[PDB]
């Protein structure tokens, strides 16, 4: 079986292209990904994008009532054979650290931050720390949730999509290029197909669209 079907594990992120540089070994004008600049000592490369910011609240933040059922009978099935609704949105501790407090925890999702360090003592919002992927497999199998969404770091998005875990990937191309340092990490992309193209949208200048890909 395919766990990320089962358990609707999703990815969303957000690649501008990366800026050059003119010292280091580092610099890739001939990359054959253009838009894989994630992040940028510790914040997003790029200022404040609205437009995307929407499009990610809105994506994590919907859900379809009518639609649980037939999910909650899918995962009922597989965890038989194995033996206010809403979605989940995981991330990474430097991911959750980068997130100005007054925005943590994301409301009306069910927050999941990944961290072999972090205590219940320390984090006093409400959220749920993992210590592993395996452990967060644990959680959805006895969670009630709508779609689960991995929503960073790097480091994140590596193991799960190392592990076939990804069933869709939300991709925000955004069409600027900034100095960065953190990256979207390379996977079989033979794997997937482009499911959603969006329009292009504009923001303050800087261009950008969603993408969905769709595993095979
Ligand atoms: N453009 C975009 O869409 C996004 C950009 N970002 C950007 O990316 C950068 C942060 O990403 P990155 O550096 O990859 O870090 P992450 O945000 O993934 O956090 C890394 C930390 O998360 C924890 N972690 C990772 N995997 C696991 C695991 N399997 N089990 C338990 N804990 C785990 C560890 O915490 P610990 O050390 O406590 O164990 C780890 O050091 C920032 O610059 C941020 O702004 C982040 C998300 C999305
Ligand atoms: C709004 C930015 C954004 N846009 C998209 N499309 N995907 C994401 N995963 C994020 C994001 C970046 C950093 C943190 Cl800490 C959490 C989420």
């Amino acid at each position: 079986e395919n766990l990320s079907d089962v358990f609707d594990i999703y990815a969303i992120c957000a690649c501008c292209k990366v800026a050059p540089t003119s010292a280091g070994t580092k610099n890739e004008p001939f990359s054959p990904r253009t838009f894989r600049g994630l992040g940028n000592k510790g914040t997003l490369p790029w200022k404040c994008n609205s437009v995307d910011m929407k499009y990610f609240s809105s994506v994590t933040t919907y859900v379809d009532e009518s639609k649980y059922e037939k999910l909650k009978w899918k995962r009922e099935r597989y965890l038989r054979m194995e033996a206010k609704l809403q979605n989940v949105v995981v991330m990474g501790r430097s991911s959750w650290e980068s997130i100005p407090k007054q925005y943590k925890p994301l409301p009306n999702r069910i927050n999941v931050v990944l961290s072999k360090t972090l205590t219940k003592e320390d984090v006093k919002e409400k959220v749920f720390i993992i210590d592993s992927i395996d452990d967060l497999l644990l959680l959805l199998k006895k969670l009630k949730y709508y779609k689960c969404f991995i929503i960073g770091g790097a480091q994140v998005y590596r193991e799960c999509l190392s592990r076939n875990l990804i069933k869709q990937i939300y991709f925000t191309r955004i069409n600027g290029a900034y100095p960065c340092d953190v990256f979207f990490p390379e996977f079989d992309e033979s794997e997937f197909r482009v499911t959603s193209v969006s329009e292009v949208y504009n923001s303050k200048g800087t261009t950008l669209d969603f993408l969905v890909y769709s595993k095979v």
